[PDB]
């Protein structure tokens, strides 16, 4: 292929002075609701950093301070004037806890209420991808039938919007997913994804599927046209995508998701992130030695694209429910603004991994005059044993501990909170004037062919 899938293939690699140059204009915040945005983002990251008074207590000699200590234990004041494989595996385990939320889904569902009662909501991942035979395929789809009847017994009639929903892994459905063939991913992965959603539309649970690897984006758009038009699922808008905006096809992949919401006749609920995997992409396009990358390699080009990416969405409510996935303050910032006045909850949602949004989003859903937003955020749960957990964490600490991510930049007390919550658009105009070229790839990352 259509006019809008052809676009898609079109822009799959273009060249990042190129991309970059056609997003500035669309992700450009209007000169007051740049300022509204800037405000709001300086507040949420200052009560973010300074919860328990961390940046005040810099304001404020290591060895004086414990005898000062000591002094201060002198109960009298007169008294006190006058005087290799395993360590691998244990280490991801320590370090991973932290963003799992329970072992079984019942675990996890039993522990829903306690943030579902202050407004959240909830998205369950079974952990677990890639799946290297047919048995491990089959094994995954056993798991989420099974999350499926757990989830929507507890979501017990409250709906996609309010009640809890599912997420799902295309690479844990299929065998050798990341090579497969067109023809054995319709005869096989096809016929699994369509029975899990027909048993999430039979509980009314929101079913997303999750964004993997670039190389596999052409097949899970083919899965979804089909998905969309199946009649047991006609009038029913619990279908979710992932898009992410790392990759240069993410606005062109919204213009095909506008279209087929509007010929299947329904309202898509998409996720837009950022996206999970951008050291892979790196290198598998360096490997790959063709005439460029899929997805950006300025962070600042990424958060550029997720501005313009999400106007594109906040544009057709009727068509989509927009779910803008991030754990940066200004990001979510722009995002609120964005959204106009007038916010209605089936407007559009927040969402957030578990063990990662927590204090920001404490600041965003919840009552007005407990000082919040009153925005709803959707957690991500993720959900499974130690033998499924790989994978999920390693991507976590490449987020976490990547100098250009936010949630490492906010608990650098030396960065000013103006420079953190600094708008991308006048950050990549300021580069342009820098360098004599909008849209100039990472230095450090010249092209494959170099
Ligand atoms: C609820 C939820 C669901 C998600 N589901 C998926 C999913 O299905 N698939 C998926 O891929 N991701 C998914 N993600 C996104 C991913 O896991 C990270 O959480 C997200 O990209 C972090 O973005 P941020 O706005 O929070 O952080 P920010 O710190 O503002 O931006 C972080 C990032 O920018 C990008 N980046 C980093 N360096 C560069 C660079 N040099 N050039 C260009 N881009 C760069 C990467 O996307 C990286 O995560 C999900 C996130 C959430 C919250």
């Amino acid at each position: 292929q259509s006019v809008s899938r052809a676009a898609i293939t079109a822009a799959y690699r273009r060249p990042e002075t190129e991309a970059v140059s056609m997003l500035l204009e669309q992700a450009r915040l209007p000169q007051p609701v740049a300022e509204q945005a800037h405000k709001l983002a300086y507040q949420l990251a200052d009560k973010l950093r300074n919860q328990k008074n961390a940046s005040g207590r810099a304001g404020m000699g290591v060895a004086l301070m414990c005898l000062a200590e000591a002094l201060l234990r002198i109960p009298d004041k007169a008294t006190r004037d006058a005087l290799i494989r395993k360590g691998v595996d244990m280490a991801m385990r320590l370090m991973g806890e932290q963003f799992v939320t329970g072992e079984t889904i019942a675990e996890a569902l039993a522990n829903a209420r306690k943030l579902e009662e202050k407004g959240f909501r909830y998205s369950y991942d079974m952990l677990g991808e890639a799946a290297l035979t047919a048995a491990d395929a089959q094994a995954y789809m056993v798991s989420y039938q099974q999350a499926i009847h757990a989830i929507g017994k507890a979501s017990n009639g409250r709906g996609i919007y309010e009640g809890p929903g599912i997420s799902i892994k295309l690479s844990a459905l299929h065998p050798r997913y990341s090579r497969a063939q067109y023809d054995r991913v319709m005869e096989e992965l096809y016929p699994r994804l369509k029975s899990l959603t027909l048993l999430a539309r039979q509980y009314d649970i929101g079913i997303n599927i999750d964004a993997e690897e670039s190389d596999r984006l052409e097949i899970s758009l083919d899965l979804l046209e089909k998905l969309c038009f199946e009649p047991e699922l006609a009038g029913w808008n619990g279908i979710g995508f992932v898009i992410q905006a790392y990759q240069k096809r993410c606005p062109l992949v919204i213009d095909y998701l506008i279209d087929l919401a509007t010929r299947s006749r329904r309202r898509l609920m998409i996720r837009l992130v950022k996206g999970a995997y951008w050291d892979s992409e790196i290198k598998r396009a360096q490997m790959d030695g063709l005439e460029g990358y899929p997805v950006y390699t300025r962070k600042v080009y990424t958060d550029v694209s997720y501005l313009a990416c999400a106007k594109k969405l906040l544009a057709v409510p009727n068509l989509i429910y927009p779910q803008f996935a991030t754990h940066n303050a200004h990001t979510l910032a722009a995002i609120y603004q964005l959204a106009g006045q007038n916010y209605y909850p089936g407007q559009y949602e927040f969402q957030c991994l578990h063990g990662m949004g927590e204090p920001l989003y404490e600041q965003v859903t919840g009552k007005v005059a407990d000082g919040k937003l009153n925005r709803p955020c959707r957690i991500y749960a993720p959900v499974g044993t130690h033998e499924t957990l790989l994978a999920y964490l390693v991507r976590r600490l490449l987020e976490n501990g990547a100098n250009t991510s936010f949630v490492n930049r906010i608990a650098d007390t030396s960065l000013p909170l103006d420079e953190l919550v600094a708008d991308p658009v006048t950050a990549v105009e300021k580069l342009a004037q820098q360098e004599g070229q909008t849209g100039l790839p990472h230095p450090k990352i010249p092209l494959p062919r170099d």
